[PDB]
């Protein structure tokens, strides 16, 4: 699962930088760039739940519409049948 | 799915009551009859299935979303606790 792969990935990125701020600090521009990456990464991640409630409301909208045409195809038929 | 299965043979299952009535005009035999109103039973208890499928798939699909918006909050957290650390070198 992308999704996971990407948060898991993501969280690994942070701890390293996390790492590398305790090691210098027991001891910059680079570091403003990276977060800036990651803002970047999580505004994405939140993007893509949007686009899933979506797909899935669609999806769901999608197999009501199928139910209620064989609602109707039994109507039909029952009328037929008389 | 395996509601897309249902759905599949459900239709069938239509057509051929549908096929059974052009060739029958007036009754086929006792047993013929019966066998269509059992199958317009199975159709009509399979509807409210479907139906009844579709609130359990909304209600998964919800805690699915739920599970990864609490995924980024953890992230988002986790770095905006890293940026103060990094303002405070």
């Amino acid at each position: 699962d992308p999704f996971q792969q990407v948060v898991k990935d993501t969280k690994e990125q942070l701890n390293r930088i996390n790492n590398y701020i305790t090691r210098h600090n027991t001891a910059e521009e680079e570091i403003q760039d990276i977060l800036k990456d990651v803002e970047e990464t999580i505004v994405d991640l939140d993007r893509s739940i949007i686009v899933m409630k979506r797909d899935e409301n669609e999806d769901v909208s999608g197999r009501e519409a199928q139910v209620k045409n064989i609602k109707q195809q039994l109507d039909a038929l029952k009328l037929r049948f008389d």
